[PDB]
């Protein structure tokens, strides 16, 4: 599994949060942050298995992309387990 | 070490902040975020060393499960060093 | 590359910033945050390649320490891939 983590502009987020949510996405969370002067950003977190990253690499770039300056990055970083607090589930159960 | 990531319901924090501090969790941080409409939710880091990752686990699953939806999810990233600013200590050093 | 997420004091920020850029960090991604009562904190992002993680840590340790307690912590943490939205660009083509 992997954690992707991309940076965005704050107008972008219903679109490429609905974009997401279109391609599979169970969940994500969302952190207001600022970023390059600084400016206002929206973070989106969401763990996926490492088979579905790349999908969800491309609607984020298809969706937030204006070819404009600051449209922003996407990190993708290792997750070595996922728990679902309300059940206990983990790995491929937890999402 | 591991970051330990974990997204809960506010008013759960106060519990679970208590219990991390009762199994020996020197510091830990806290955001506001917002999850799944997106609703309010409280994100938590403790980075910790390997062999206390998974009481770290339990204690959370067991404080903020509530069995209802939206408990939240936990998740383990690894941390390939830590570095205490105040005295430039590194690893198990710096906790 | 790697992530470098720094935890330091609010009033650290503006002297932390200009260092980082002083040194050639092209981005950066900053929350607000609470840590250890809760006492307010900046989180600062920044992703780097690998050679130059040491230089980076260095100069946030040099610039935010202040040698009292809760000076912070710096989180080394791997990133598999970076890709900018803008361009599509990946890896060292997308900082
Ligand atoms: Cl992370």
């Amino acid at each position: 599994m992997k954690k992707i983590e991309a940076i965005i502009k704050p107008f972008k987020l219903d679109e490429v949060k609905d974009a997401l949510v279109e391609i599979g996405i169970g969940g994500m969370t969302v952190t207001e942050v600022k970023g390059f002067d600084f400016l206002p950003k929206v973070k989106i977190e969401v763990v996926v298995r490492d088979e579905d990253v790349e999908k969800v690499v491309e609607t984020i770039v298809k969706t937030a992309q204006t070819g404009r300056v600051g449209d922003g990055k996407i990190f993708i970083i290792p997750v070595e387990d996922v728990i679902r607090i309300r059940t206990g589930e983990r790995g491929e159960q937890a999402i």
